[PDB]
RNA sequence: GAAGACGGUCGAACUUGACUAUCUAGAGGAAGUAAAAGUCGUAACAAGGUUUCCGUAGGUGAACCUGCGGAAGGAUCAUUA
């Protein structure tokens, strides 16, 4: 409904593997792996699928965990790519629904 | 009557060896437990769709199946001269 944008403490990444336990594998867009906790709303209200543009938050004395946020579906994920905030190597892939 | 010496006894300890109680590393690999979403299939609970279970043996990705002998914790307390 909004667009928000990334903060002091959160950034973006691409998920990579598709865990179960309620945690995935996600790319963060700095170059390192981290494994991120999947947020109290987001086991059940919402479905988070493989190589989509989500929200990470950062940990500030352990640097191997994270936790996720927020997903973008398509347009504000594209809307957001058009402003610039990953290096250009990184693909979309046309991340959105399925017939 | 001192130092010293042979022999005997008690005897700490030393060197060559074995046994030995505990702790700390160790490639290799099989296990158990706690995690809201991975994959395959549906073994069990209603006759769970092949009734379940026990002992033994073989089989097969996985739960699993089959042969032999028992149990009712069976869906039968009973089927007529």
């Amino acid at each position: 409904r909004e667009l928000v944008f990334k903060e002091d403490g959160q950034e973006y990444a691409q998920v990579i593997k598709m865990l179960g336990n309620g945690r995935l594998e996600a790319m963060c867009f700095d170059g390192v792996k981290r494994l991120c906790h999947i947020r109290g709303k987001l086991r059940k209200k919402v479905w988070i699928n493989t190589s989509d543009i989500i929200l990470v938050g950062l940990r500030d004395y352990q640097d191997n965990k994270a936790d996720v946020i927020l997903k973008y579906n398509a347009d504000e994920a594209r809307s957001l790519k058009a402003y610039g905030e990953l290096p250009e190597h990184a693909k979309i892939n046309e991340t959105d629904t399925f017939g």
